[PDB]
């Protein structure tokens, strides 16, 4: 019904390589925290293990880890084998988790980072949103880090 997707991507659409993020953008962390606090957050195992240890699990949010390995220990998170039907939840990671949740989604919150990245094999790419989405495009912004970025919101 009402899954929300949130991701940060380069302008070429890359959301990371092996979960590693090439940009430092504290304004994106701030907006991620504002959007997801007090709600379940749904993620893959690689996103979970890539969280900074001090916020694994992400505090103030019910953390849910989706993986085909039924036996997996995530201290502080709920381990499920399939995407859960949590109405108010935010999907936060897994290029494949975004793909699976997109059908159930009526909101996407995107940070676009103006950073050139060389494509590498097995890159995680952002979902391409079709014409059913209504886009609200924020103004281009400059970070305390010097990077240009913008926030875009999509609804249907
Ligand atoms: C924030 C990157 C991001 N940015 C966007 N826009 N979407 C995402 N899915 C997304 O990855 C979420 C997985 C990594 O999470 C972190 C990682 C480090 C610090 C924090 C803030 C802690 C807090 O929030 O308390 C969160």
């Amino acid at each position: 019904m009402s899954m929300r997707l949130i991701w940060a991507q380069s302008t070429s659409g890359i959301i990371g390589r092996d979960n590693s993020i090439p940009w430092r953008l504290p304004e994106d962390l701030a907006r991620f925290k504002e959007m997801t606090m007090g709600h379940p957050v749904v993620m893959g195992r690689l996103t979970w293990e890539s969280l900074p240890a001090s916020v694994r699990p992400l505090p103030g949010r019910r953390n849910i880890v989706v993986t085909r390995d039924a036996d997996y220990r995530a201290e502080g998170a709920e381990v499920v084998t399939d995407l859960p039907d949590e109405p108010d939840a935010w999907v936060i990671g897994g290029a494949q988790i975004y793909a699976m949740a997109l059908a159930r989604a009526d909101r996407c919150e995107v940070t676009e980072v103006d950073i050139a990245l060389t494509p590498l094999d097995g890159d995680a790419r952002a979902p391409v949103l079709d014409d059913s989405w209504v886009a609200t495009t924020g103004e281009w912004q400059t970070s305390t880090s010097g990077l240009r970025f913008r926030f875009c919101s999509y609804r249907r």
